[PDB]
């Protein structure tokens, strides 16, 4: 849906940001029981979750606009 129906440059930017957050989570992962690795993973997941929150905010704005425009079941 959020991908452009052509061109969605904002969708591409949000996907790139989510991929960068996932790459940070891969580089800094908290699955180890060690506190330092857990904190690095928590910071990477916080950055990825901020990027995902922005992308999902745009997507949910588009979905809310679609639901407001169309009340069809």
């Amino acid at each position: 849906v959020l991908r452009p129906q052509v061109f969605d440059a904002a969708d591409a930017n949000a996907i790139e940001e989510v991929n960068l957050a996932y790459e940070n989570v891969k580089e800094v992962d908290g699955l180890d029981v060690s506190k330092e690795g857990t904190e690095a993973w928590e910071a990477a997941m916080k950055r990825y979750d901020e990027r995902i929150d922005r992308v999902e905010t745009r997507i949910t704005a588009r979905l809310r606009d679609q639901l407001g425009t169309a009340k069809n079941a």
